[PDB]
């Protein structure tokens, strides 16, 4: 299962708040989809359809209501990927990492709720995480040679010398996230940011085990400037997973790292973040056309 949401951020103060060129239709019930058009100027109107479209008023909290169900998969042993795609400036970091509100803090919080509750059935759970950044195919550890190693048999993935932080408490979580320059911003906007949560549960009373990975990914900006190569290769991978045939995971680090959370029963959701601004009509269109191939 692969789902695609689109999110339009509100206009910024230093920009022009004219959003006449984007129009979003109501959620089509009997076809499970939401449409939008973009008026390109010269009256050439381009249609798009996604699984859900979030307008400028929609908040991080509202957005999590429509993601929560996917997160709950990792308790049934599914692997999960949530990607944020779109141009630098469109709100990827804000969507994934906004304090308290973003997909990452919200996900972590949501998972604890379920852990608290499942303890009543004798499930006990270990939660650990890793937080990495990939730039020009170099892995940097944001909790500090880093090599990827897969275990064919157990279908698991390891990155060498990465600090894995054990999430023991809501206090322990809060420290890690509270912890999370001009050059630095340019740098991270050309990088993927991956937050990996591992969920391990055992239930002595039944004997049952469970594992779940959640990969919360904040991608390199999609505008044209290697970053280009890994975005295309992600596109090709996901589309081909949607269509039994051969998938070149190894063609880029990002897809090679995430391969076991993209094959099989794995569930994926992509956020296409778009800017509402006039100057960015073209980059918005590329983002939408990309999101369509990934979805269609
Ligand atoms: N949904 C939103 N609501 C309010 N402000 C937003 C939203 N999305 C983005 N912003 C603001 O717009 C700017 C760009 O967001 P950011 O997340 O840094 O973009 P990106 O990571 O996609 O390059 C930031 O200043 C951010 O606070
Ligand atoms: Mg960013």
């Amino acid at each position: 299962n692969i789902r695609v949401y689109c999110r339009i951020r509100p206009p910024l103060p230093h920009e022009d708040d004219n959003i006449e060129h984007i129009k979003v239709q109501p959620f089509d019930d009997d076809n499970g989809d939401q449409g939008m058009t973009i008026n390109r100027g010269n009256s050439q109107v381009i249609p798009f359809k996604f699984d859900k479209i979030f307008d400028q008023q929609e908040t991080n909290d509202e957005i999590f209501k429509e993601v929560g169900q996917l997160i709950q998969s990792s308790l049934d042993g599914y692997n999960v990927c949530i990607f944020a795609y779109g141009q630098t400036g469109s709100g990827k970091t804000y969507t994934m990492l906004n304090p308290g509100d973003g997909i990452v803090p919200a996900t972590i919080n949501h998972i604890f709720s379920w852990i608290d509750k499942l303890a009543a059935r004798g499930w006990s759970y270990k939660v650990s995480c890793e937080f990495i950044e990939i730039y020009n195919e170099n892995i940097v550890d944001l909790l500090r040679k880093h090599e990827i190693r897969h275990d064919q048999e157990l279908k698991t993935t390891y990155i060498t010398n990465i600090t894995t932080c054990v999430l023991d408490s809501r206090d322990t979580v809060d420290k890690v996230l509270k912890r999370a320059s001009t050059a630095a911003n340019e740098h991270s906007s050309r990088s993927h940011s991956i937050f990996i949560i591992h969920l391990e549960g055992k239930n002595e009373g039944t004997g049952e085990k469970s594992q779940g990975i959640l990969n919360l990914v904040d991608l390199a900006g999609s505008e044209r400037l290697s970053i280009n190569k890994s975005l295309s290769c992600l596109g090709d991978v996901i589309h081909a997973l949607n269509s039994k045939r051969h998938i070149p995971f190894r063609n880029s680090k990002l897809t090679y790292l995430l391969q076991y959370s993209l094959i099989g029963s794995s569930k994926t959701l992509m956020f296409v973040n778009i800017s509402p601004a006039a100057l960015h009509l073209n980059e918005t269109i590329n983002s939408l056309r990309f999101a369509s191939k990934v979805n269609n």
